[PDB]
């Protein structure tokens, strides 16, 4: 067949929602399983199958079968896989600061620590750009604040940290640089009367982002990360909002559901809102502390036709939704493509087969297949490659 209905893996990580998937898309959960994330891709751990007699394979392996033909020359030649992994998140609570380094210190750091596996910080040599896109409201962390902003919130918070009173004293980027690492590196008695000085913020600061702070203190009442919010961007994204997480950028899903894409990689440095041990040499060394204004924060997309496009600046994936009415739209591309029913109904068409994907549904699209038509109501994301 032409385009292939994908099967799709649920990842049933302790922190998903039990109710998000149900609710949005239908997809059973009769034990009340937490359903953190849907997987649309060829992730080794778990690929997407496809139907052919009507046997199931890995779409990993029918990719790896006839490269070309699937991914088209360009991804092929440049990535040699299947260059993005596509999600659905549904985090029930909030999840981990996380920095991704660049592609050049990730090669760097791969073979730095492949001399000694796998606590390594260097999963892979490869970079790891995201986007995000809200199907809900869906609050998050994202990059440093202005510096006027954070000296603003840190005053109520002057006494918690001899660093932050450095930091107000002289605010740039190194003094931002070493409270920020001050923080996460809080142990004993100095980081139980820092959380004590922001525990009473808490009573006497009103809104956001002393509000988020109240939202994550549920869930990671004695972590150092509960300073963060004043350190960096709290955005909470209306559905059908975009934002790029940047290498070297700290960032975090805080509440709710949207569609992720991402290149592959696993290279995830913590920078709070995490038990587990801190490599703090490691992140800084990892960050640009630079401010990003919040205008600047949301991916500006561009309307031509029925697709909106979300301009990404790596060439690893791209993304577009596309609105769809009774008049076929052409969905074409030199690249595999993912499609998936946002809300509504799509009816895909290849010259005799027809296809519908309800909302939450999906179909993959090789490169040979290219392009398809499109008609329905509601709109259909894609994830392709512009190469
Ligand atoms: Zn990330």
């Amino acid at each position: 067949a032409s385009m292939q209905k994908l099967i799709n893996s649920v990842q049933n990580y302790a922190w998903g929602s039990k109710t998000a998937l149900t609710e949005l898309y239908g997809i059973a959960n009769p034990q009340q399983q937490p359903m953190a994330e849907l997987w649309m891709g060829a992730h080794p751990k778990s690929s997407s199958r496809i139907t052919t007699n009507g046997e199931t394979v890995s779409l990993r392996d029918a990719i790896e079968k006839n490269k070309t033909a699937m991914l088209g020359e360009a991804v092929a030649n440049r990535f040699g896989e299947l260059p993005f992994l596509f999600k659905v998140l549904c985090a029930a609570q909030p999840l981990s600061i996380q920095v991704h380094p660049n592609k050049r210190n990730s090669e760097i750091g791969f073979a730095k620590e492949n001399a000694a596996p796998m606590e390594r910080n260097y999963k892979d040599p490869n970079h790891k750009p995201e986007l995000v896109f809200a199907l809900t409201p869906f609050l998050a962390m994202n990059a440093f604040r202005e510096f006027s902003d954070i000296v603003s919130l840190l005053q109520p918070v002057a006494g918690a940290h001899s660093a932050i009173a450095h930091f107000l004293q002289v605010p740039n980027a190194e003094r931002l640089s070493q409270l920020f690492a001050s923080l996460l590196n809080m142990q004993g008695e100095e980081k139980s009367r820092a959380l004590a000085v922001l525990k009473a913020a808490l009573n006497s600061q009103q809104g956001e982002p002393w509000q988020t702070i109240r939202v994550i203190s549920e869930y990671y009442p004695d972590d150092s990360g509960l300073f963060s919010p004043l350190l960096l961007n709290v955005v909470k994204l209306n559905p059908g909002e975009a934002m790029f997480l940047f290498a070297e950028t700290p960032h975090a899903y805080l509440q709710g559901v949207a569609l992720e894409v991402m290149a592959n990689s696993d290279n995830v440095l913590a920078a709070g809102l995490t038990p587990k041990y801190i490599d703090i040499p490691e992140l800084v060394a990892n960050v640009k502390f630079e401010p990003k204004p919040a205008g600047e924060l949301l991916t500006a997309p561009v309307k031509s036709g029925a697709e909106l496009d979300f301009p990404i600046p790596v060439d690893d994936f791209a993304f577009s939704l596309h609105d769809l009415a009774l008049q076929e739209t052409s969905i074409g591309q030199h690249s595999a493509a993912i499609l998936f029913c946002v809300e509504g109904e799509a009816v895909l068409r290849k010259d005799e087969q027809r296809l519908v994907l309800k909302p939450g549904e999906s179909a993959f699209i090789g490169a040979d297949e290219s392009p398809v038509n499109a008609s329905g109501t509601g709109r259909l994301a894609r994830v392709y490659n512009k190469l």
